[PDB]
């Protein structure tokens, strides 16, 4: 099935980006209304639109391979799936056709991002760092000493995607621009972790403030730490019934986790407990304290930014609004208070 | 046979327009029709021409199948006929090949045909208790007739003229052989509860494609998904399977009866108490086994609340089991 | 059913050699030892079905150089000798004797002269019925024993108590499996421990260990005659190990050395043989039983004849012919 | 078909192998590569491992092949290293009774540990990862020891492959204990933690090996496990000339990368400045011999190995003269 899918994407030709939607290119664009089946020619038609295949003389049956191999690198939680990992791709994209990339990053630079955001969760379980670490899981005893468990797994598997024959999409690359750009992949994917953005939040509000500096290599790194958040994030930039779509699929993956910390004997954090969650206080919560001060900050980066800040702001209000609808009034549809 | 020879492999549409729909009941093709059908479902998936099988030597090796069933109630070819149709049915409507290798596939419906092969309408405790042929065979290994099963099916590929993998290379030929003695072995239903657990935690990490093991799990819970499908037709077929398990358990009981064994309960015709019974295996094995399947598989959702439809129903119907007011003879001399 | 005495007058002496006794004279021998042996007396073994029993076990051997009737016997008989001069009936019980015995008679049933690897090479229906299991040849060995128990006529255990018949089965069973050298070689430590500690009769884990010891020290027998004997032996295992090997090579594949005619050189394996597995067993049997000394003595003194006659393995001189013509 | 035989036919009796097998004097590496899988079986089965951890015979064949396909081929730190190193631990198990010093799951932890301590050996040392950014110090980046760490990665994904899992017998608390083992003991094999815990080990020969004492056990362990690794010391002239070889090709072939890559390498990685006699003879006094000097000082019967080292040492010496090339070549030519 992959070897007829492959032969497709080899033999057809790259399908214009054009031809996928009109509005592809738009930031009110929701590319989780792609049909999965579309997706890794949607991958090839932005890789050709940015031209990278061309630029980095990119081997085509090679990289019809890898992109193959990308997708089947996903396993089906609800959220952490080859659907997210391709609208977190599409964002990349959107940054680059939107914010003139080019005035502030190196080209290999923007590769890198694309590639880390194909590869950014491969091999997802479902459930995060502290699970890892809890569950005394083979990623933890791999890495817990380092810390970002997850994030260094799917490292681990982009490079293994890489050594795997017939898929190395950089093998003909210099010896240091291959080492650039592994290396590359290495700070964007564990820059996914929220604790290293955290930790890093004050050295991008003085970035910001100080004005962005082309020159300055620790400012290219800063930002490219700071785009991938925000493609990471990029579903609360689009309309309600994204964000209310997405809260459905994040709080079921944490609850399945909460679920399975009550079956080991351990008391699940309030936000994965389905028994303790409130889910409008929890994501308006998550919308001022990460996602706002994130869009913020690339709005002050990147003034045509502005109307992804405003989304934002805007779904967290939408949070409000609805959270009354939680606090059940009269009686259920039921008629029946057979569930007390 | 001649039959088949004549016809040639007839497409699935022929047979009847809803033979690929999970509504579809298999037990309603009439019996000599099924060779004809097993044919066309592996054309269907393309099977026959993939692995360049000879079609006499297929045919000849699907009457021997056929034959190799003896008659009891429930255990007979009809069974194995259903539960080939089954697997058919999910290649068609799951995405299997997303998650498996032709050559599993293949296995696993091969795997189907032969599964049962010469059951006695007896359970393994039986054949231990009754100290048979093939207890002295098997017990010390365990799942004797599953051990059984799988020998038979050894017996008729080294028939002449019946060894459809003959022309496999010496890789793909030993790997059928591991695939069928598996998936054959995982067809007992106490390897199905062993592995229960391992199957939840598969689930809940979610199905890794890279995971050899994965892989083996996927292919157990695929055959006791297959095993059990009369559960998830209507009433009518659980209906019918249950009288014909039923009867098959009764007659087991009475020959440890006459042992001197006490039976358990629900092979005792004097204390089995049916709706219950049924019951409890449709919500406590059947059910736990279609979720499965639907965390897996989205698309298995049906699958899991037709059980639940079924048991529904089983639990409406109980009453009936209890006699109110006189018999329909209108007699008490049943006392 | 003859006396044994009638036989020869040394049968039941270590010294006595039962491959001297016409084949057509052995399943008379059968009888005779179990009469001896008071089993068809004390289990109430009819006599016929004995009878037929025992013919189908000789014609459920093949041909091969060693793996064959002949073998059967001889490993019979030193069960028989075991019991006659170890007294074993103050070590096991009767069932378990029995059970002994009656394996010995159909541990090899329908070898083919070829080992177990060699079956799982050659993708053979036993190891596709087996090699999952492990111990492929011992378990279809097994199942041809069960095959002729249940064949009309032939099922000596008909009469038993169903703990009795289980018994039964299950110590054939579990003596047959023993045979694979792999699984002595597996239990070897435990059979140390249990030579160590001393043998507990009350302890029914040590009737089964006692078990594979024996039908071991049973199966390697002919090492612990003359030198007619090991020399013969030898011969006949090198013929079946050689041919195994060239038909490995037919197969595109590489034999083990020892079975490599090419490569083979006798008197070294023959002697790492006694050495390491041969000496080891009669050794253990010596802890257990100071009867049975005389058994190492004689595996050890056949090793010192093999390296005596080591030498002739190399050509000194001309070939009896005078010509170098085989350079 | 390898695995055929190594799962079908029994496992060889070790003393079969050969008659100075279990010897200090045998040197592994003269048996026949394609003979050491067996052999690791016939050294699990004497050490009763395969009986008191219940191991599935097919599960622990396909480790040890596993474990074996591993292993890259550079000129040093390939397989047969493993082996030799694994050997060793055997060795010292039945010269030294280990039984009566560590618990039977610390001697089957060194014993794996030493077959799996380099696997995936690319003939490049920690400070190539580092300067050289691969993959392997982009995962381990926070201390040292990355191609320790990497050879623990390649270990538990061996014994996580279906099939392979000889650990399967353990309890969740005993797998773990032993996971933890195997990363301590693989994680001595850096030569830069032995150094750091040399005083440590000092003073517990000094004091004497307690039992009851815990830190004692994981210095023990650490200790053993750097015998091992440096075991082909102990042997004869031909074994420390023979490894000299092929420990300095391999330095010499990161040294020419680094040269190319724009850095300067080690002098005892570079092939125009290195001067091996001088390179070898301290690392035979100040690395080698303080080893088992210790060893020897917690174990009497550990003192010929030693001894060993020592006149290896002096062997060194002796033929150091032969590095300045006195008279004409071989050739007769000055060509060169
Ligand atoms: C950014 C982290 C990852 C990727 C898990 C994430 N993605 N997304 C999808 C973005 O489109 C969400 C994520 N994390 C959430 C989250 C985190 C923390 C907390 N939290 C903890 C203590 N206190 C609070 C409020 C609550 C909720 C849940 N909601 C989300 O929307
Ligand atoms: C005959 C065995 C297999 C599983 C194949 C089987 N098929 N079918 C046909 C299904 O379409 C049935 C089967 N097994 C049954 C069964 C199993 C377990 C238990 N059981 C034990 C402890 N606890 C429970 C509930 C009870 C009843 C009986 N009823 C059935 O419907
Ligand atoms: C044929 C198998 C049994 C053990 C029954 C057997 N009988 N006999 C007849 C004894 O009277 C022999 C047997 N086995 C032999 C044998 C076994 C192992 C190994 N082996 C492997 C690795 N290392 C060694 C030493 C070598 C040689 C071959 N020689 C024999 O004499
Ligand atoms: C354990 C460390 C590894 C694997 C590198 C190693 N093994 N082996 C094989 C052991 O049997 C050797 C190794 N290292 C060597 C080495 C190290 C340091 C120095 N050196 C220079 C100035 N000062 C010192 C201490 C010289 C030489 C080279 N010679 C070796 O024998
Ligand atoms: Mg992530
Ligand atoms: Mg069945
Ligand atoms: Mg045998
Ligand atoms: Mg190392
Ligand atoms: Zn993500
Ligand atoms: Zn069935
Ligand atoms: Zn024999
Ligand atoms: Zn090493």
């Amino acid at each position: 099935a992959m070897d007829d899918e492959y032969t497709k994407l080899l033999h057809d030709g790259i399908q214009p980006v054009a031809a996928i939607d009109s509005n592809f290119a738009s930031f009110t664009y929701t590319p989780r209304s792609l049909p999965e089946d579309d997706t890794s020619m949607a991958i090839l038609s932005m890789l050709q639109d940015m031209n990278f295949i061309n630029n980095y003389k990119i081997d085509c049956p090679t990289l019809a391979r890898f992109c193959l191999m990308v997708k089947k690198g996903y396993r089906d939680p609800p959220y952490h799936n080859w659907m997210h990992a391709f609208s977190v791709s599409h964002f990349c994209y959107l940054l680059y056709k939107n914010l003139e990339l080019t005035n502030y990053l190196e080209d290999i630079e923007i590769f890198a991002l694309f590639i880390s955001c194909m590869c950014h969760d491969l091999d997802h379980r479902g459930t995060n760092n502290s699970f890892q670490v809890a569950s005394k899981s083979v990623l933890a005893a791999l890495y817990s000493s380092e810390g970002s468990v997850m994030e260094r797994h799917h490292f681990a598997q982009a490079i293994a995607i890489l050594n795997t024959h017939g898929c190395n999409i950089f093998d003909h690359f210099s010896r240091k621009d291959y080492q650039r750009m592994l290396d590359l992949m290495r700070d964007i994917i564990l820059a996914t972790d929220l604790a290293h953005h955290l930790r890093i939040f004050k050295d991008l509000q003085k970035m910001a403030e100080v004005g962005y500096d082309r020159n300055n290599k620790q400012h290219h790194r800063l930002l490219l730490c700071l785009l991938m958040t925000s493609c990471d994030l990029s579903d609360q930039t689009k309309g309600w019934k994204t964000t209310r779509k997405i809260a459905e699929l994040i709080y079921k993956e944490f609850f399945s986790q909460g679920d399975l910390e009550k079956a080991m004997g351990n008391r699940p954090m309030e936000m994965m407990d389905r028994e303790k969650a409130y889910i409008p206080e929890l994501q308006i919560s998550f919308m001022e304290h990460i996602a706002m001060p994130i869009y913020k900050l690339l709005q002050d980066l990147f003034p045509k930014a502005a109307e992804l800040y405003e989304r934002v702001a805007s779904n967290r209000e939408h949070w409000t609004k609805v959270s009354h609808k939680f606090t059940i009034r009269g009686l259920p549809s039921n008629n029946s208070l057979d569930f007390l």
